[PDB]
């Protein structure tokens, strides 16, 4: 099916170069299901980050791959449905850095939709995973799709801050080598990496300063 039926029109146009590759991922996922290998998030959420406008992205957050526990991943990186408790460990760590950085109260729930509505792209390098099996779809073809997405954002030459969480930061910095783009990296907020440099990294305020430096508006990070 055309990308216009799956994602927002700006993103469908941006992802043109990889439309074949998306179709290929569709076929891969169907074959996974036929083989009894379920994946997460749900099909209809795989491309959810791309359903918010391409032209409005001011901050890109890039994680690794989706939550591996059924019931967590929703297609916006790090987000969960509002009724999910406990929060997954990465999100609880995100939220503690949020309060330390911004001084806002702990959020009421784990739903990051407000960020997505305000120009934050909640991306993962790999857009699917098998239950209970982190990184199990690494190297299966998403990387070309997400590379196109990152490079197409950069190519707009609009103010853009990328927050790179975890191992793929190095790989990714060159994709953001363009005017009006800044990439900032840290270790990932996951259980055993967060205390190796995610905590104390102050990404929210930093992104805002960098945006304002460039003449852009800051993100209102405040969650209900
Ligand atoms: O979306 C998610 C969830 C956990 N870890 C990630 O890297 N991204
Ligand atoms: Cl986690």
């Amino acid at each position: 099916r055309p990308l216009s039926e799956l994602v927002e029109r700006g993103w469908a146009a941006a992802l043109e170069p990889v439309a074949d590759q998306v179709a290929h991922m569709g076929q891969f996922l169907r074959a996974e299901i036929a083989a009894g290998r379920r994946y997460l998030p749900a099909g209809s959420n795989v491309l959810r980050a791309f359903t918010f406008p391409f032209d409005n992205v001011r901050v890109l957050i890039v994680g690794q791959d989706p939550y591996p526990t059924p019931g967590h991943a929703v297609g916006l990186s790090f987000s969960v449905a509002p009724d999910v408790r406990p929060w997954p460990r990465s999100l609880a760590n995100i939220f503690d850095e949020y309060t330390a950085d911004l001084g806002y109260p702990l959020p009421s729930n784990g739903d990051l939709t407000p960020w997505a509505q305000r120009g934050v792209l909640l991306l993962n390098r790999v857009l699917t995973v098998r239950p209970s099996n982190p990184a199990s779809h690494r190297g299966k073809g998403w990387e070309a799709v997400t590379e196109c997405a990152i490079r197409a954002l950069a190519a707009r030459a609009a103010p853009l801050v990328a927050i790179l969480w975890g191992r793929d930061a190095s790989t990714l910095k060159p994709m953001l080598a363009a005017g009006n783009c800044v990439a900032i990296e840290s270790p990932h907020p996951s259980p055993l990496s967060a205390s190796r440099g995610f905590f104390g990294s102050r990404p929210f305020s930093r992104a805002n300063e960098l945006l304002v430096g460039m003449g852009a508006e800051p993100i209102d990070w405040r969650l209900p």
